[PDB]
């Protein structure tokens, strides 16, 4: 689970 | 389960 | 889980 | 779990 | 478990 | 469990 | 959530650019 | 969350770039 | 979370970038 | 969390870069 | 946490950088 | 946690660097 | 095989070049 | 074969060029 | 096989190059 | 097998070269 | 095989070269 | 095989280098 809030930069996730 | 709230940069996500 | 508020900078998770 | 408030930086997590 | 609050630097963590 | 707060420097922890 | 008086400007790059730049070769 | 008043710059790359530059080679 | 009159700059780069220049070869 | 009239100059980067610069060769 | 009248200033490298530079070979 | 009116200046490097510099070679 | 190339300049010459300002 | 190239410039001469300003 | 090259300049030159300002 | 390369200069020449400021 | 390089130069030149301020 | 390098020089030259100032 991604949560994400108010993201402005740049966010990568890889599993 | 991916959620986003006002997004303003790039979010990549690789399952 | 990952939980992101406010993020301005860059953020990396490899699992 | 990872948790981030207010991340200017970068932040960066391997498992 | 990884917390972090107002992160204006760079943090790596290993596992 | 790593807690972080008003990291200005770097941070480096391997497990 | 409230946000106002607020500008973004966003840019994302996710391809491959390739650039070739030739200035001159003149003769006087 | 209040946010307000604020003017965002943000740029992202993803993608391998390439770029060549050649100035001059000019005969005077 | 109260936020206000904040500038943000932030420049992300996750790709390989290859930057080739060359300035001269002139004859005066 | 309060925040107010601060501004903030973040860059990241992640991948290699390869710069080559030659400048002279230039005949007198 | 109470934050104000703070400007930030914070780079990060993580990649690989070659940079090669050359000067000169000028014939007079 | 109270903090305000401070400026900060933080560069963190985690990647190999190689440069090579050249300046000379001229004739005259 | 005879070959002659010349090249002669009198006058001033200004030139500015601009390469860049690119944003990803 | 006899070729001869030849030329004269007495005219005062700029040149401005700009390359960029893209957003990707 | 006779090659000439002459090149004779008499101008001022004036120069400007900028390569960069690029944001990633 | 003759070959002349001449270059004549009498003009002032000013160069400026800047390359860089690349953000990342 | 007769090869001649001749270069002459009578005039002042200023050159001013930067490399660098990038931020990674 | 006859070989001739032949550079004159006459004029004031000033040369100014930086490399460098780069933030990692």
């Amino acid at each position: 689970l991604v949560h994400s809030s108010n993201n402005f930069g740049a966010i990568l996730s890889s599993t």
